[PDB]
């Protein structure tokens, strides 16, 4: 097979959805097989904290890791850290938007019909802010 370097093949198993995306691949929900490189697969595949990188090597018994934890170990920041708020679009209607664009000093008499009055209402009053 191989010599005198550390060549593997990864895959990665999500669970999650058809539409997470990645690097750029279109990442679909399933198992993706990565081709034998030194070790940024690895690297690239764990820098992200959504899907899973685990390396298969056939033909080597040898190691095992004896390293359980790794997500914890000195805490900075974090605050809750469990599931997304995703609470702030919500909250406008129809009849808030309208009000409040008007209110804001924004008025809208051709454009922001109702489906783009609604979107509007987005918070990233700065440059270019993603929330």
């Amino acid at each position: 097979g191989s010599h005198m370097d550390k060549t593997f093949c990864v895959v990665v198993q999500n669970r999650i959805k058809e539409g997470y995306r990645r690097a750029g691949f279109s990442f679909h929900l399933g198992d993706n097989s990565l081709a034998a490189v030194s070790e940024s697969q690895l690297a690239q595949l764990k820098a992200d904290p959504r899907l899973v990188v685990q390396i298969t090597e056939t033909g080597s018994q040898e190691g095992g890791e004896g390293l359980s934890k790794e997500p914890a170990g000195s805490d900075e920041q974090k605050q809750l850290r469990a599931d997304p708020p995703s609470t702030d679009l919500n909250t406008f209607t129809v009849e808030q938007l309208k009000a409040q664009l008007t209110e804001r000093g924004i008025t809208f008499k051709q454009s922001a019909t109702k489906a783009e009055l609604i979107a509007l209402f987005a918070p990233a009053d700065g440059e270019k802010s993603e929330a």
